[PDB]
């Protein structure tokens, strides 16, 4: 289970955050631990799309080959939290897996900048039970963790050293069906 209410940035600038463009995860630490591999890519684009407040991922496990995309319109809880019921989808946004109770995730940005950001998730999914996963994401999927987000993860009184890097996986993304998803 989630057990961490993680707050948001200070000041969170939903509009750059959302402002459609993708988001790499370089670095996840999940409070479960064996909740996920311990290889992984995932990235995701945030955007406003007719109005709505968008969220696309792609998830893919560079072992298995186990690939999946997801788009949810987002709801808010207060600035920088946010639930999502997300729908499985194909690349193309077409859907494999409808929107159903039960299948969400929350969604809190801790810290972010133009360039980085640190997010906590709470996924729920059907009667698995999942625990708080925490993500050091990047506009540059290649980048190192700067001094902006790693003090970002000690003042949430984590240990950066602990969190698994994606870096080492030849993780390649389709950068445009992230983007076009968010109309889907
Ligand atoms: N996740």
């Amino acid at each position: 289970a989630c057990t961490k209410n993680a707050i948001a940035q200070t000041g969170f600038n939903k509009d750059k955050y959302f402002n459609g463009d993708v988001w790499y995860v370089t670095d996840y630490l999940d409070l479960e631990p064996d909740d996920v591999p311990k290889r992984y890519c995932a990235a995701l684009a945030a955007g406003t799309a007719s109005g709505k407040l968008k969220e696309a991922l792609y998830h893919y496990d560079p072992k298995t080959q186990d690939t999946f995309y997801d788009v949810s319109e987002l709801q808010v809880e207060s600035l920088g939290k946010y639930t999502a019921n997300f729908k499985k989808v194909d690349k193309n946004g077409n859907v494999k897996v409808a929107v159903t109770a039960g299948n969400y995730y929350t969604f809190t940005v801790m810290y972010a900048d133009d360039s980085s950001a640190l997010i906590h998730t709470c996924l729920h999914k059907g009667n698995k039970d999942l625990g708080d996963l925490y993500a050091v994401l990047n506009r540059n999927k290649d980048a190192a963790a700067g001094d902006k987000v790693k003090s970002a993860v000690s003042a949430a009184t984590l240990e950066f050293s602990k969190f698994i890097s994606t870096k080492e996986n030849n993780c390649a993304y389709d950068n445009d069906s992230l983007k076009s998803l968010l109309t889907k």
